[PDB]
Formats: C-alpha cells, sequence, structure tokens
C-alpha cells in the first residue's frame, strides 16, 4: 500500500522552452505523485549540477535523456518495494546509488525528480497536505513574497547595474492580502512604465526590463508605482534587491565595475553604497551585495549593515552547507537562498534550512528562471514556516502557479494560518 | 460515491496577475476535481460574460468576488447529490439556474468553472484520463500546435498590422516532436532578433513583440528563423496569422486602415494581399481576415482561399452555434477558434466542435489571453479529435502546461497515439 | 474516521503517588490515543495553572476529579465530529474554551491531556510513529540525556547547595550507547557512596541525595565515579548543574545565601563562582544560575560564560514565549527548559521550540518531579530535533520510560538516526 | 490475519538501570503486542534461569544480547505463520525449543517475552481486554493490593530483620478506593518518618527503609501511619510481611539469627514469635517465615497459624508446581507467591495458579525488584480473579503502572467489577 510500485520519468518542458525531467511515484494502491524539477546547472564546483545531453542538434544540447533514462533504467529498479514514506531513507539510497558529491552521475535532475515524488506520493498516500507531510502538525506560516518588478544588470538591456528589484507586502495581514498588494502594485507599475514610453514585455521571472537611466531612479520608479498603488513605501511596502555582484566584480583588480553609475568601487566603498541606498530608500534586503568570493567584504558588510538589512547569500552559499556553516562561523550574512535543484534532495534541503535557523539566518526558498507548473517549494515554505518566500512576480504561471499555491494553502489552514509581515525577520 | 459531497470555489490569479475562478468538487468517496477558468470578456454583445467585481479599490475592478460566491452560495446547494458522471444534465442545470442568454446573471466564469470541475472529478471518480472521459475511447489524436511566436498590431508597439504570427510543425511524426520543432524555432527567431539588436522579452502568450518595420519584415524573418533552426519552411514548417483585422477596419468607410502598411484597402484588395502574402509564405491558416461583421467580405475571402488555405472565425463566430451556423450556411470560413469559456459550459462546447465537423470545418481549441496552470483544453484538444490546438508559444508554464499535457497524453495514448500532421486539415 | 467518537478522562496516579489526568480519544474508525499528564504547579503568577481539587480529606487536598469533569463534561462535547489530525485548530479551541491566560479555568492538566491524546490518536489514525506526526519527515536527531545523579538543596537533606548534578554522554556514537554510559556511570556511583557509608536509596527523579559535605564533594565524587566506570570526563561526558538558585536567593538584600558553602555573594561573585566551578569541573551547563528575576545578574552570567557554558532558564522562562523573547532580546540565557505542563498544549510547546532555535538557543525537553508511564516527551524531543532532553537518572520507570521510547525510537529510524554529541549545543 | 508475520526483540532497561528483554509480535493484519520482561536469576536450582550475557564491560555483565539474539535468530523463525491465539501451543513450542527443565538455553527472559507478546498480540487482535482474553467473559474480580512500605533485613541498612512490611486496604469498596487509602497511608507514614529526622529516599519497591530501632516499632510506626491518615487499623487495613527468613537463617546449627532483635531462635521459636506478633498487631499475612528448606518448622507455623494467617511460600515455592504440589501435600502453607519471569510461560502460570486455587491456596501475583512499564500482571491478576496483588509501594511508576492498569480494568468492567476486600482470603 505504502510500498513503490512504478518510479517513472519523462521529459518535459520549463517556462524557458527548455527540457527538464518530470517524475511519476505509484504505490501498489495506487497513491500517486508527480514531480518536475526546475532549471539548473551543468557544471558548478560547490553544487549539484543537472546532467544534459549536450547534442547540439537536439534542443540546442538541453535534452534531459539521459537524466529520465537514469530514473527509469537505474534508479527505478531500487526503488520497488520501498516504503513510500520513508523519505530520508530514500534520500540516502539516491545519494548513494549516485556516489559523488554533486550527484553529477546520475543528475542533480534525476535525483530530486524522485526526490519530490516521492514526497509527493507519501503525502497523497497518507491523504494529508504536502507541507503538513513534510513539516509536521505545526507547518502553519505563510511566507512574505518577494517580488520581482524590476530587472538590470545581465538580465537586461539598459543602464541598471543592480540585476533584480523586488517588492515585499510586509504590510498585510495575511498572504491573501499580500498577494493583492504585490498585483496590484505591479499594474501599477506597468502604467508607470507605458506613460514614460518603456517596454512593458517580461522576463523570465514575469518582471519588466525597461530601459531605466540609473539604478537610483529603478529604485524612485518603484517608490512611485507603489504610492500609486496606494500603499505606504516603508511601512506596508519594502524594497528587496539581488545585486548579482559577482557579475560585475573583476577578479583581477578586485573590484566592483558599476557601468551604469559610471565608477569603480572597492569593497569597503560598496557598503557605503549600499548603506547610502538603504538610508535613502526602504530596502529590507540585500542579495549578494559583494562577490562570491569577497569573504572579507561580506564581513564587513554584515558588521555594517547586519542588523537592519537581510543580507542573503546566493552564489555565495550556492545552496551548500559547507559554504553555510563558514558563513555562519565567520559572521558572513544572515540569510540564505535555498534552491532545492541545487542540492538535490528533500532530505538535504531540510537539513540546510535547519542549520541557518539555529544560527538565526532566514532561509528564503527561491524559484529558479527555469521553472514549471510544479508548486512544490511554496509546500515547502509552509512546512518549514520559512516566513519569506521569492517565486517571481504576480505574472507568468510558472510563477502565480506558486502564489495560487499559497493561497490554497492558506484557505486550508483558516484560522490557524499566520502570516508576520515585518516580524519575520528574525535574523534583524 | 458518484454524488457530489461539495462545490467549492475561491479566487485565484491568472498568468497576467488577474484574479480568475478556481472550482473544487469532491464526490462522497473522496473523487475529486480541480478547474481554473481562463480570461474571458465582460461585454460583448454575442459573447457569454465574464462577472468581474468592478471594485475600483481593489484589483483594479478585476476581482471575482462575486463569482465565487455565486459558485458557493447559489450554485452549490443545487448541485448536493448530483450523480457527478451527468455532465449534460449539470450543464443544464447551470443554465437553467442562470436564466439568461449570456450568462450574465451567475457568471461565465462561474458556470464554467463548474462545468469543468465536474468533468474533472467524474474522470477521478471512475479513474479513467480526462480525454478519455471526455470523448470515450476513441479519443487518440494529438493536435498540430499552432504556436504564437511574433506580435503585431495592439498586442505590440511596432510598425506590424497582423496581431499575431505563428508556426505550426505540420511535418512532425508525432506531438512530442512537433513540440520540439517548435521549441527550436522558437530559440533560433531569438537568437536572430537578438542580432538585430531587438528586444526579446516576452508578451502575455509567450512569445516576441520586437521592434519590426513591417508585415512582411515579420513573415521573412520567422522563414529565416525557422531555416536556421533546421527545418524546411513549407514542407515542414506553415504559418499561420490572426489578422484580428477588426483591429485596423474602419467603421465610418467600410474599408482597411493599415498603419504599418503604410496603405488603405478595400475588401476585395485585403483578399488580393492575404491572396500575395500567401504566394509568397507558406501559410496555411488566417485568423479574422476581416471584420467580425464584414460577412459579405469574408465570403469573398473563403472564395478566394477557402480551398487551399484555412480560415478561422474567432470574434466572426465567438464560440457561438448560433454564428457558427449562419457562417455554415452563408459559404463563410472553413474553420473556427473554440474557447470554452466564451460560451460557458463543456455540453455548448462540444456541440459547437461536432457542428464544426459535420460541415467540414476543423476546430481549434483556444487558450485566452490570461491562463492559468489549468491544462483541461489539451484534453478537450484529444477527447475531440480536433487535430489542432492554439495555446502559445513555447514559453510561459500558462502556455507550456498544456504541451506539457499533451506529452503526457501521447505517452500514455502510447502505440495507439496518432498525429496527422498537414493531414489535419480535413477542411482543405 | 479521522473525526472524533469520544474524549474521556480518567484519575490515576503519578510517580509519586499523586492524582493526575488521565485522556483517552477514539475516531469513528478506533483510532485511539491516550495521554497522562505530568505534575505542574498549581500556582506560579506566570505558568498554566494545574487544576486541584484541594478536598483536605482526600488525597490530602490533590485529586483532580474537577479536571477529569472539565475534560468529560465540558471539553468532549466540544470535540465530538473535530477532525483529530488538526492539532492546531482542536489546540485553539481548547484555549479559547478556557477563556483565561492561565488555563486556570478548566485546568491546564485537562488541557494539555486532550492536547496530547489527540495528537496520539492522530499518529494512530494515520499509522506513523508520534515523532513523525509531530514533526514531519525531517525527525530523526536523538537528544543527548541529560540525567540526574545527586541531588541537593530543597531536594536532599545535606550540605549541598545546588538542587541537581547530571551527567551528559557528549561522547558515545548513538543513544543507545549514551543510555548505556549514563546506567555504567549510576552504577558505579552507587557503589562508591556505597563504599563511603552513604544512603542510596533515590529521590523523585531516580538519583540519589547522599550526605554529602559540600557542592564540590558532590562534584568530584561524580568525577569519581565516571573514572571509575571507564570513562574520560570532560572529552566523555560532561557535567550539568541545576542550581534552582531562587531557593537560596536573598529577597530582602539581593545576595545568595549557600548555607553548605557557607559563606553569602552578590551576583557579581556567584559568576565568579560558577567561573571557577566551570574552571576546575568539566560542566558544560548550568540551569537557573540565578534568581528567577535577578535578570541583570543572568546578563552578566551570560556575558561571563555563555560562548563555552549552556545557560538554561528553568524557573526564569516558564515555557512562556513573552519570557523567553524578553530573555532573547536582553542577550539573557542560551537555552530554555521545555515543559509541555508548564504551558499547557502541544502548539504553544512547539512555537517556543521554534522562538527558541530562531535565536539560536537549544531547547531542552524535560520531565517534572511526578511523572508517569507515558513518554511522549521523548517522540517530542525527536520531533523537533531538539539534541537534548532532560528525564532522570537511568533508574525508575518514571524516567526510565522515556529512555526506552529512545531506544525504540532509535532502533526503528535505523540507518537514518543521527546523535551529535557535543555538536548537539548549537547554542555554543 | 491471526498469523505471525514478524516477532521481534531488544534491549531495553528495566526500573533500576539494568538490561532487560522486550519482544514484539505482529500479525499479517497488523494486531501488535509488545511485552517486557521483569529481572529474574541466571541460577537458582528450582526456577527458569533469565540468560545474562557475563560480559564485565558491559552493563557489569548484565546484558541480554544472547538473549534477544536467541529471540530474533531461533525462536522467531519457528513462529512465522502461527496462530497468534493458540496460546499453549505456541508456549508448548518454546518449551520444546529450549529442551532444558529450566529454559537455560533460550532463556527464561527470551520465552516469556515472547509467551507474553504474543497473548498481547491476540488480545489486540480479537479486540479484546488482556485479562478477558486470558481468563475467559468471567474475568471481573479486582485483587486486594499488598503495598510494600517499610524495609529491612537485605534491603536496609537499620535494626530491622524483616524484610519488608506491605499494607493491606481490605476495608475498601472498591479497588479505586484500595489505591487511594494505600496512597494516603504512604504520604501518611512519609510525614511520620521525616518527624523523627529519618530517611524518607526509598529503594526499588518504592517504600521507605528509615533507620528504625526494631522490629516492632517498624510495625507500631505503620500502625500510626494509618491511624493518622485517618483509617482503623484492623477492620480497615491489615498489615502482611515478607520475612524472607532464608536470609537470617543459619543452615549450620539449623536455627534463625535475629540480629535485629538479638537473639537465636529455633524453628518452633520463630512460630511463637510470629503469634506474638500476629496477636498484638493487625497481620493478615506472613511470606517466608522459615527458610526455605525448613519444611518440617513450615509445616509447624502452618498448623499453628494457618486458619487465621496467610503464609505465602515465596523462596518456598518459588513458582515451581513440584514445590507447591509438596506443600499442599504436606500441609504446607496456605498461599503461593505467583512470578510469572521465574516459571516462563503464561501457560505454565495459569496452571501454577490453578493447582493453588483447587487445593484451597490463593495465588499472589507478584513484581520482582527489576520491573519495567509492563502492566501484564495486572491483567494477569484480574484473569484469574486471584484476588490479591504484590506489585509495591503506590510510588515510582514501575509498581505504579500496575495499579493505573487495574484503575483502568475496574473502570472498564463498570458495574460487573467485584472487590472483595477481606473476603479475598478464601485459604482462611
Amino acid at each position: 500500500m505504502p510500498y513503490i510500485v512504478d518510479v517513472y520519468a519523462r521529459e518535459v518542458l520549463d517556462s524557458r522552452g527548455n527540457p527538464t525531467v518530470e517524475v511519476e511515484v505509484y504505490t501498489e494502491t495506487g497513491a500517486f505523485g508527480r514531480a518536475l524539477v526546475p532549471s539548473g546547472a551543468s557544471t558548478g564546483e560547490y553544487e549539484a549540477v543537472e546532467l544534459r545531453d549536450g547534442d547540439k542538434d537536439r534542443y540546442l544540447g538541453k535534452g534531459v535523456l539521459t537524466a529520465v533514462n537514469n530514473v527509469n533504467e537505474i534508479i527505478a529498479p531500487e526503488l520497488l518495494g520501498f516504503d513510500v514514506t520513508e523519505q530520508n531513507a530514500i534520500d540516502q539510497l539516491l545519494i548513494e546509488l549516485d556516489g559523488t558529491e554533486n550527484k553529477g552521475k546520475l543528475g542533480a535532475n534525476a535525483i530530486l525528480g524522485v526526490s519530490m515524488a516521492c514526497a509527493r506520493a507519501a503525502a497523497d498516500f497518507l491523504q494529508i497536505p504536502l507541507y503538513q507531510y513534510l513539516g509536521g502538525f505545526n507547518s502553519k506560516t505563510l511566507p512574505v513574497p518577494m517580488m520581482n518588478i524590476v530587472n538590470g544588470g545581465e538580465h537586461a538591456d539598459n543602464n541598471v547595474d543592480i540585476q533584480e528589484f523586488m517588492i515585499m507586502p510586509v504590510g498585510a495581514p495575511n498572504f491573501r492580502e499580500a498577494l493583492r498588494m504585490g498585483a496590484q502594485i505591479f499594474h501599477s507599475l506597468k502604467s508607470v512604465l507605458s506613460a514614460k514610453g518603456l517596454n512593458t514585455a517580461v522576463g523570465d521571472e514575469g518582471g519588466f526590463a525597461p530601459n531605466l537611466g540609473s539604478n537610483e531612479e529603478a529604485l524612485q520608479t518603484i517608490v512611485e508605482a507603489i504610492e500609486k498603488a496606494g500603499f505606504k513605501p516603508g511601512e506596508e511596502v519594502k524594497l528587496a534587491m539581488d545585486a548579482a555582484s559577482s557579475e560585475f566584480y573583476n577578479k583581477e583588480d578586485g573590484k566592483y565595475h558599476l557601468s551604469g553609475e559610471g565608477v569603480v568601487k572597492t569593497s569597503a566603498e560598496m557598503v557605503d553604497w549600499y548603506e547610502e541606498l538603504v538610508s535613502k530608500y526602504p530596502i529590507i534586503s540585500i542579495e549578494d551585495g559583494l562577490d562570491e568570493n569577497d569573504w572579507e567584504g561580506h564581513k564587513l558588510l554584515t558588521e555594517r549593515l547586519g542588523k537592519k538589512v537581510q543580507l542573503v547569500g546566493d552564489d555565495l552559499f550556492v545552496t551548500n552547507t559547507k559554504k553555510l556553516s563558514e558563513g555562519i562561523k565567520n559572521g558572513v550574512g544572515n540569510s540564505i537562498l535555498i534552491k532545492v535543484n541545487q542540492i538535490g534532495t528533500l532530505t538535504e534541503t531540510f537539513d540546510a534550512i535547519e542549520m541557518a535557523k539555529r544560527a538565526g539566518y532566514t532561509a528564503v526558498i527561491s524559484h529558479r528562471s527555469g521553472e514549471t507548473e510544479d508548486s512544490t517549494i511554496a509546500d515547502i515554505a509552509v512546512a518549514t514556516n520559512a516566513g519569506q518566500i521569492k517565486t517571481g512576480a504576480p505574472s507568468r504561471t510558472d510563477r502565480v502557479a506558486k502564489y495560487n499555491q499559497l493561497l490554497r494553502i492558506e484557505d486550508q489552514l483558516a484560522e490557524t494560518a499566520q502570516y508576520h509581515g515585518i516580524n519575520s525577520f528574525y535574523n534583524l
């Protein structure tokens, strides 16, 4: 009944028209889970690697037939007859089967697919909500969403260096209202851009990449969008940024080259820069403010800004517990971006989140550029009472599907639902 | 056990960040269906009316709280105890409850949500695939995808008059390859646009709206994109257009005013235009080539081109059987765009498709601008062996969720799955 | 089936021959949970109040007939029909029914009994282990046991001021060996005491209260016992103390009066004392080292020792989140003793543990003086991966019933079971 | 469904911090029984022997790994597929498997573990109370408890020769009230001892071992405790003693050396002594009043005291039917102490009890020094309508767990429950 009778993969498509892995797990009694894997990286020295076929004459090298094959022909035979609820034991088996640090034999994408599909089949088998299967009875807290809204750096063709600007509706009483606020501000910003005669088409995360003149103009416009939606910047809505500073960091001279602003800064000057930005604009969180190897720099930024501003490691930590414990230990950051497919199992994902919490770090549950109709991360956010989530603009179903799943979960929790707004930032 | 114990609506969000209706249905035994409604029009003198709240201070007047209440407080009580497999009866009861021609009392969004939730719950109760529940044992033919790739007219800010340009992979052996072909052509097109220094952010349907100089610069660029993707334009890939000619049609003088083409043409000239467009480019299909009321021109259009070119009525028929029949009787068009939420029930949807078939017309199952993670239309297309579907670029999950469902359907069908390619056009 | 058909209380007896509450819960389908409540305090201005009958002629005023009636005649009728897996909702309903801050109307004993019986019935309904029902899939870490071994202060009639001395087997590879180490050290200690011609009858918690001459004669004797048991003091076994310093704290003069030590010290000197005690003996943890209101001294204590020594608040926080948070904000302590019956519901218990974790504080799951055959706290400790537990000497089934449950839990966990030893102290 | 699919043992801990056997039995349909074995003897010429590992470097030689191994690797394979309800057939198989008189190959502790776990699984499988599975429909009589209260001889360090003094609340209307009486007298005695400045810590059975001056002082103090609890010595509460006279018997000179009283007595003088004690104090029962081999002596004691006082053989009979039939036949004693683990199967235990009854002897169901959270003996007492039970002071859960189980059983029997007080002594 809980025993697995079938594990099955197929190739499907992600939100950007690229192949990805989908996995189905069935028990003897017909309990069913289906999971789809978001896009990752096939290389990267500290993260689980996704396996791609590399056949240039098929999906531009991005096929995942090998990965699908791995699930059907290597992983499946080992799982037949396993108790679908032994999540930890399943994850250890997957890790062992592969036998490498970065899951590069079977593929991070094969492994996560199975890891998630079993969890979903288990929750279906026990007939309980996924967030509750994952988290136990006390999973009840809806996250504050970091909603992508304006794009820069490598994600645009404009004069903005910051890669992303986001809004966080911290002043909402519940998640349902949080979402309406995000959505209204999004439609407000669209009208503001359209008035300036700027492009309002969208990128991967459902946000805009208009041709703004500078970082601060981007910030000013967003604040304007908020006011015109009828909300208060600061009190009701904070900003969040992903600087992706590795992208303008020069490894050669150890400095930051802001083409947008037309200046070159040291790590120390970057910290002065952020401090100024934060005093002018209601920014509550800054992601990858300094290069991924600028350990000395991150230490200074955290010392300077760590108690009034969330400091999120993305490329810094790469969802890697060795990196995380190094930051914790060296007073680096106070928050980690959690990408399930960058670590490769639900078990390892939950251990990572636990380590973050215990150090007083927030764990922000994250989308990837290539997403799918899967909403598992919404359930993960609630299972761990994480408090924050980053899954994009309130546009494109690859993003909005998560938001919808959070509405479902909040509705289902009814009067037990919580939403902590500004107080979700326990790191502050 | 097949009897309905609960019908439940909630407000969720579509792929454009606008609210829409989600409906859930349960039987006594726990059979379950969930449906989401795509974005229809609140007016339009001939199409079923979507009910919007119109509250200026909530979602910019686009809330669906009234429709959601209608489901929960009016429809639900009338459905408890109903055998969930009585789709026809259920649809009749919904229509009768509303009491109006255009479904404006309860809302077409409320009604369709219930109509689809019931069918999805029924397939679940019987434990058969939805396409099979909908169409019986012989549901087996995958649709040729009409994939949006470039936008103009009201859908863009360029010098292009045609509203949308689509590719149709008529030369693929199965849907899976059809889909790969579309994806590879889409990435090729993007590479090309990027080369010309044009914008590659996407619109509502997942396609590009670059600043192209002309209707034919658009067509030429798509041909080039196809060619560079490694496929034969004409033989393996055809083009389809949605002229949306209503937009540039001048009421006062009954002539057509193309800002982009920089001329003005009579109806007879439009046909001359299409004719020449068809002679220069591998265009297999044209949608709304003339005004949604210029019936006489449509009749000339069909006379001139109906034998070798598919002529689709979207705004012309409005998924309305009474309008379709007048089309059929007057020799107008050879194809109809089928929008479930434009009519309001699965029953009426299926009756329009049947009508179309008996007249030698193709029925193209269509998305809306605002979509969801819902993938019912993919099942509807296979259920009816329609042979064609229009659900977007292969980018954005609101579109790709439908393609993925078709992959699952094809995969389940196995050796019995069909794909007719160019032979899908039995109207030609 | 998950719906509750019966909630039933009876009066039973605790390990000290005092009445307490037993609650049973059944679902329609026969899912069953039974819980027994440990001994709390009838007053205490900040802790949930246990309801005692106070009848002079029945059990010396310690009957719980009123609480039992409250369960059977007030709570039960409100719970029939409730989905037994709605722990949060159930806990909320209990709290609301009582209507008071300190649970003094229905009784914390009545409320907790129902709260735990429901969770135990729920795990039974779903047929999953209780720790898993409580904590979700990732519940897997066995606690390092803090085992009572020698008593003083109000808990003895000797010249010892410290209320209790405990051993912690930090050097064991798993819980089973941890437990063996504690047992062997306990028999060794007994052999030693017996050699000195001292008494070896046990107290409420299963430990010895021999007539020792001094705080340090106690510590030295434990070290000797460890040494003679074949283990390394410091490396493999640490010591923990419950100072219960409130007891010898002189209100009138705000100084501390140690009858046994034969001196009187200021707060600054207490810290000096602990500091020196820590320098001479392998003490890893101190509980209630200063008065339950001498917040300022606690703050000095934490300043002086918090970095390398665990500082537990028992009477200081009273398992009260509002008190814990003031501790956290004021840099007071790095650990909290968690007593389920001091707060009154599993929901509130779990929220206090979560709060503690996010601040880098350890949460020690604790017994009461009066225990039962009930072993829920062992499941709670694993459910939360707390890393530590305080449930007594390895003698007396009221204590050993919890150790045995941990052995069963470890055994069930198999290869996925963890034990972190000295690394359990993430607060250090 | 009733067939055994799994028999499983593990090492757990008893109430004194010593290893013991725990056994779990599962049927094909999930019926479940868990039994824990109380401490026994690994040697003794007429009793089943418990198997201990004797590894001096592990639990001081008291491990039971061999015994656990015997269950898992030798006993389990033979029981798979057995009808769990064939108690007699299971017990015969266990006895045969071992093949020795005293169960010393497999261990008395392995065998009893299985024997009891099957019975519990069988009662669970049939969904009936254990006492009812064991005893049939007419099991309804709650026993009078012999509650340990004051300790002497080898169980103390005082001037008392008698090993134990107990109270029996014969005047209570039911068991629930019996227990409250015991408990109040226990708390009363504690205050009395505390007033004399005597130690009130507890030993193995939960009773006190204060430094009293003589046997008769012990008796006088207990009578005082009773009066001060507000009950009548004699009418409402009788005393019971376990002399354990083998402990002061000198095999060499055939006499009894009462160091406490500072006198030496012949068997005949011991009988005069008891007679005097009984005429001064409301003693109703005397256990092992003479040495285990003093057959001639026991005959005289029984002749003298057998019709007004219960005379219990413990070491005399050692739960051995050959010893019992020898006593019955030679007019020795009128009562036998029944220890399940000293005989080794439920079948043999019930046959022993039957033989006692048929001879007009009472069978007193007994605890051991090392106990556990197991309460099977409470159910045995009720299954056989034994009328008396000896499981310790109303303190320590190792004892109180039995008392609690008796409350549960009495509550469940409701109006069919009986309690015979003084009339339980059918031997008198």
